[PDB]
DNA sequence: AGAAGTCTGACATCCTTACTCAGCCAGCCCCACACTAGGCACTGGAAGGTGAGTCACTCTGGTGAGGCGATTGCGATTGGGTGAG
């Protein structure tokens, strides 16, 4: 699995069963493969005001993207 | 004492009624178009509302690819049997 890996033949789960920690320090080498009706009517403005209401960033109340 | 501005007083004409019978107009009555101006109606234009179509986004379905994974096939190793010394 770890010479595949350095081939780039496949990927690893870097966090498996195969970790000789037993908890989440070390790697585990094992071969992973490489590969809305009522919404749509809060027309735009009353859904910036609920964006608001619910405490979303100004950012993303700003981008006006409906 | 001489002129002046009225002033009662003593006449002088053409109103009346009036015929009459002329020949021609002026002044009213009773309307004829006739006519102007604006009320009513019609037409046109503008505005507003509704309906339809299009655009964007999201969801669902279908197709493809992978995917891991089991199944099959091949190769290698081990064991047993037979033959030879």
């Amino acid at each position: 699995a770890f010479i595949a890996a350095m081939k780039g033949k496949c990927l690893l789960e870097v966090t498996g069963v195969a970790d000789p920690t037993g908890c989440g320090e070390g790697f585990s080498y094992v071969k992973i493969p490489n590969k809305d009706a009522d919404l749509r009517r809060l027309s735009l403005k009353n859904a910036k005001q609920l964006l608001r209401k619910f405490g979303v960033p100004e950012e993303e109340i700003k981008k006006l993207s409906r």
